[PDB]
């Protein structure tokens, strides 16, 4: 590895942020754009952000000043002939990039690495007509580049393995964490994250719960840093929907990547979230706190509580059953007893559903029991698989499918989800913890209930459930 | 409070709408770009109102006063007097956006702006215009004077008072309105898809001649017209374009899948009645549906006994009401001759014999049916047959509409009763036919075909579980 | 009686079709608008037929006699004498519709008007054409003089008299006609899809190297060429395009899904033999697959006993022919080591070890097979494996085309034998392999993958129930 001079193409948020990372680590950076005004603004931004870090003592004055000196604005594409690495982050349109990379093939030596920050375009299609296709690769950073640790190092069909190793070593040296993946739709992060959003839209379309309740279960129950619906409001409905539709279409309309009419409606209505003041939520009025059910009195206490195995607690005559994807109602008529279905992980927020056939006294016994264990009990509709378990199962299923299709290694899939979108466990590590047979049973029940190919357990999930029963 | 009504576009539906508005007291400001097409359309209304005066439904005094309320215009700035605008122009996304942005400042701030669209989102149109809450869908059915239903379609911003206003207006026009949100196919065009689509599938697999399919749905199930003759009257191009529109708008959801058999009729210009040819030859006389000849009194059964689960045994044979399994599947399993029956209230009955039946065994089943005064049409051994399969799918679709918050249960039933003249509303019809019965049929079809198309929706499962507890 | 023949088009298929008609005693009006291309087409026919007079495959008297019958023309009005027109021009639907309209005025009402199109509907072409009942498809395969199959394609208007004429005519050209309706992929391009698609799926999951996949199908199943090397020879772009075309025309039916793997090669310009690299490196010679090495006689079986057919007990181990369940699934359900085998008639066999197997147990099974004289290829524990999975899907696809009335059983079988040179016609093959076996395998794959793609079609369930009698 001998990457010295780095060229960054584009003066937007990503280009400027990528330039900052490269220059802050000792590289001469050629920041290229055709507009000299644009370059000046982008460079003023970097100046301003780094100077405020020195103010707060988060960066030395020396490293600040040495960083700024390495940022060289250029308007002539020929100046990039000196670069060992070009990182492109300008127009997302395919034909523009193809034209850009064709131009860089003649300008630069054939040993210069030519990379793109794109999230949406095939590397293979970028690298298709250009001179030495083997040194074309994806180097995919996340907003904001100076803060986010993850980069996806993306191989196109032609991408050499030495090029991947060089790019991994270099981003390691920039204090990043590279993960490798092939040029398949959504890479790792945009692909595996999809059911986090789409399970919520489905819940929302069926009025299972208020959006605040869905977000509270996922954040304060499952441990995600932000609920999926609020996160779509903060990403911007237009942006998140465009990613969904893109992955959906690039997989020739796979129903596990189906878009939502609820989301579509918000986009075409211009209700894009925080940025426009209204989305799923109103961003003018400040955020309310989800309460949970008031304490049931000590007089409503159960006479006999018996924790059985397989997520069953028997409370007098009430079965409190952790969701396997069957409704409280189906269980209650099968077993001729009242049933409360619970959806819980480690967090304090817990969702529950009572079978319609429950007398309210039986439901209250179960609510009391839970409250006396520290949990905030939120009541929702009797929805198969509920919220937390339904969403995490589908996230894990998608991670497993990506692993099976050779998108990336198991460890790189876990890392990507931990760093790119801050999931509290990588999905594969999460599945091992939660139990493969348990995830399998749930998805099979969902698949049966809905009769949708969307809820199919993937072949590697069945494979891992079978291995797990082998150790049992 | 609406006085003057603007009706934009001079099409078939635009003319029928203007007639409804006029004959209920409203002064109608009819718009088009072509001034020659204006007088063309009004004289169409003149021609149609000269035959309803001859019957005695309207006197010639009120007839003339109706015709004098229709005022043709060609300038769009002059419509500032209209309290209500009803768009029925071209079905293009930019045709509507430009018109409504213009009508933001031409029309008053509180003037209700509606559209008769079958296929464009209301939210899409109301996006970049000034006052969003007064924009809606007012969806009439062909022909607008005769069909009693309008769908009042909310966009995302449409206010509930506006919804109420347009409901109050259509009520006053002899119509019965229904509320739905802006989702593909609204209520009527969505819930009715299986009526046609199942018939197309039957045809493709040559289950029966088209007349047999139409007779089964008409004089068996109780529909005013069979789905195939209906598509010939609607026009193949029109019905096929709605099927595709709904299919594409749900991102290719396979229970809305189009049919190659219909596509061939369209691309070959066989558009139905209007072109003289579609499914049927409309340039010739129609031979009525036969029904098998009666069998002799010597072929009479000895023993007849009704059993539980829609089975009646007749000698060594079994006449089984269809649960979605084939007669052949039932005959090899139960090791006895089986004939499967597809029937509701009407005289017309379809049947299938298991290929393993001796002809004598089948004739006994035909005889018993004939001795109940029923026309017996024999078709292929087809999972779910014709009537039960179709109605089960219509009901499934109705339940998914309800589940997804498109409209209320009573409104959905009203929509199918008045938008397409179904004998009962599907949700009421499901309760009468039995939810467990509907569920078990669709599961058997889901098993037989392995298609997501035939998936019981979640709400059906829920209601079947509730029914099992009564 | 057909005498004069008009061919329109001067490319590969245009030349070929002209060559066929000329050599069988027909005056051939070769049409193009260009005169430079017309000469270059005749030069190619002259080059090919003269390289066969020198190679002792044709006589000079017959060669010169054939090459005289080739009359190049640029005026479309010159085609008025033609008893039959065969079109093979540009595949845009507009240009074809415009040319065929022109032709009807120039030629008599009884002149047969045909096209060599693989992907455009005959009913669309015949829509606004005088006397449309004499319009059909005449679909030849590259290379036209070599390939024995012709698909004779009915539009909705195509007459039964015209079909007979074209069948009798093509028969007289030393060809074999098959009759089918105008539906996507006709017979051959539709039924052949899973041959390619299963291979791509195996590659995406890294089940085995591409050579191994190709050797299983060629030397184990008896296909003349394995699917992957065949796509390299067809051209990755051409094969992908047909896959996509069929997929889209069936409104995105999952049975016809394209592959990201093949897409990546097309997009990356690795189009196969024609550009030096596709799936395989054609710039270097390729070794045959070895197969596993001889296991020593120390792992000799204590006792060999054929258990219930499909299942063979070897002491510790069970050798189980694939029925769609993984070696691992069986291993833990039978509480015994399992080796799954995927075999038909050729020497080449694929096997998969269950992960729970001790390596000595697996070797016992390997030894046992090697001593039967078979090449053993070890691959991943893949549901349905390669041969049986592929053939079952080809059989399922042929059954679907049969029940949708695309073509008769014998014609489907004939079309696969002569169009793509398959060792057996799929429908005959399926009876020989047994319907219930094919049924059970597809059901096991459908359950495993939860995909509509692996659904048994309706006709397959019917034939499996029929097979359980006798
Ligand atoms: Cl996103
Ligand atoms: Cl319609
Ligand atoms: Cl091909």
């Amino acid at each position: 590895l001998n990457v010295q001079t780095v060229a960054v193409i584009g003066s937007g948020t990503m280009g400027a942020g990528i330039a900052e990372v490269a220059a802050s680590h000792g590289h001469q950076v050629l920041l290229y754009d055709i507009s000299a005004e644009a370059l000046t603004r982008a460079i003023d931004g970097i100046h301003a952000r780094l100077n405020s870090r020195v103010t707060r003592g988060k960066l030395t004055a020396e490293t600040c000043e040495r960083t700024l000196k390495r940022l060289i604005p250029v308007t002539d594409i020929h100046a990039l002939a000196a670069a060992d690495l070009v990182i492109e982050a300008a127009s997302e349109r395919l034909e523009v990039k193809k034209a850009l990379f064709a131009q860089l093939a003649e300008v630069c030596p054939p040993q210069t690495l030519l990379t793109t920050n794109t999230s949406s375009i095939s590397i293979t299609a970028i690298a298709a007509e250009i001179k030495n296709p083997e040194r074309v690769a994806g180097l995919h950073f996340f907003n904001p580049a100076p803060v986010m640790k993850l980069v996806e190092v993306v191989s196109g069909l032609a991408t050499a393995a030495e090029v991947v190793e060089q790019l991994c070593e270099l981003t390691l040296s920039w204090g990043k964490q590279p993960v490798r993946c092939h040029s398949t739709p959504g890479f790792i992060v945009n692909r595996v994250a999809r059911p986090y959003y789409s399970e919520a839209w489905r819940a929302l379309e069926e009025q299972v719960a208020a959006p605040e309740v869905i977000d509270a279960a996922l954040r304060d129950g499952a441990g995600f840093p932000m609920g999926p619906l609020e996160l779509t409001d903060l990403i911007g409905q237009d942006v998140n929907f465009a990613v969904t539709c893109s992955v959906f279409n690039a997989f020739w309309q796979e129903r596990r990547f189906l878009p939502s009419l609820v989301q579509q409606e918000l986009v075409i209505g211009g209700r894009l979230g925080k940025k426009s003041g209204l989305g799923v939520y109103d961003w003018r009025a400040e955020r309310e706190a989800v309460v949970g059910l008031e304490a049931v009195s000590d007089s409503f206490s159960p006479m006999k509580v018996e924790k059985k195995s397989d997520g069953v607690t028997e409370i007098d005559d009430v079965l409190l059953i952790e969701t396997q994807g069957e409704t409280a109602q189906a269980l209650a008529i099968r077993l001729a007893r009242p049933v409360v279905v619970i959806d819980k992980m480690a967090g304090k927020v817990v969702t529950i559903a009572a079978a319609a056939v429950n007398p309210d006294s039986a439901t209250r016994k179960a609510i009391y029991y839970l409250q006396q264990q520290g949990k905030t009990v939120l009541q929702i509709a009797d929805y198969p698989g509920m919220l937390i378990w339904r969403t995490v199962a589908m996230i894990i299923n998608e991670a497993l499918d990506a692993l099976q299709k050779g998108v990336a290694s198991e460890q790189d899939i876990d890392t990507a989800m931990r760093l790119g979108v801050n999931y509290p466990y990588g999905p594969l590590a999460w599945g091992a913890q939660l139990g493969w047979q348990r995830i399998l049973r749930l998805l099979e029940n969902l698949q049966h209930h809905y009769g949708e190919e969307r809820y199919r357990p993937c072949s590697l999930l069945r494979q891992r459930a079978l291995l797990e029963s082998g150790y049992e």
